[PDB]
């Protein structure tokens, strides 16, 4: 149905913005910690 | 070089992968428990 076309995609857009921003959270550290060793 | 860093990093992976495997987990139940109060309403 409809309705549930509705819902699963609510709940779809719910769980991949969680994941992405924790990988996103992640790989941005990464990429800090990576550069601030570069230094020394 | 760097063993340091990457020890660091392989501890750090490890629980991004647990945090989103939780994640999953738990959205695959809920998917599965919303697809049935949706039938049976």
């Amino acid at each position: 149905s409809p309705e549930l076309q509705n819902f699963l995609t609510i709940l779809e857009k719910e769980e991949q913005d969680k994941i992405h921003q924790l990988q996103k959270k992640y790989n941005k550290f990464r990429q800090k910690l990576e550069e601030a060793l570069r230094e020394s």
